[PDB]
């Protein structure tokens, strides 16, 4: 499957894309604003994973450090980015199908809209500015907005017992962006997709 990766921002990002015991792909590239990297990910891929990276500085060897996403200090990644993250989220293949989310679990650091580029389903979006409105208590000073598992590391924010409800830092989100997950067991807004689509990620879709 091939997933097309767009940056939009007027600033530049460094893509990560992985499955949180591997990379997809080459796992990570510098994407300057307009850029578009197309990678080409396993089908059957399960849980895998495309965010991106803000500020960030490598070295020769491909080492260094990201202030948003980094995943042990590699430019290409081969584990899951620290948050905060905007994450968008797919399995592919599986009995049949293919499922795609965006998901706010991990906090949010950059918009993104994340579409299939083949027919048959529609794109999901979190877009809206929740950086500049996000709660003084999840800002994050390094960049973006933390969700609250990370920040207090609560039972209930981190649905550690399977029971959680809704809560007041996940009800931010969920009015920010109605249609990306805001907590572990939110109803769900994953779009089921033919299998063996293709994909688009957007990061700053709207103007």
């Amino acid at each position: 499957a091939t997933f097309e990766i767009v940056n939009r921002c007027s600033y530049t990002v460094w893509a990560a894309a992985s499955k949180g015991d591997a990379a997809l792909d080459a796992g990570g590239r510098q994407l300057n604003s307009g850029e578009s990297w197309t990678i080409n990910v396993e089908p059957g891929t399960n849980g895998g994973k495309i965010w991106a990276r803000t500020d960030c500085y490598f070295d020769d060897s491909g080492s260094g450090i990201c202030k948003t996403g980094d995943c042990g200090g590699l430019l290409r990644c081969k584990r899951f980015g620290r948050p905060p993250t905007t994450l968008a989220e797919f399995s592919l293949n599986q009995y049949g199908k293919d499922y795609i989310d965006i998901s706010n679990i991990k906090g949010f650091n950059v918009p993104m809209d994340f579409s299939p580029t083949t027919r048959g389903c529609r794109g999901v979006r979190c877009a809206a500015d929740i950086v500049g409105q996000c709660p003084a208590k999840l800002k994050a000073p390094g960049g973006g907005c933390n969700d609250a598992c990370t920040v207090f590391q609560t039972s209930e924010y981190c649905c550690t017992t399977g029971k959680c409800g809704p809560t007041e830092y996940s009800r931010f989100f969920k009015r920010l962006c109605p249609d990306a997950f805001s907590y572990v067991l939110d109803k769900p807004t994953t779009v089921t997709c033919p299998g063996s689509s293709n994909y688009r990620v957007t990061f700053c879709p709207t103007a």
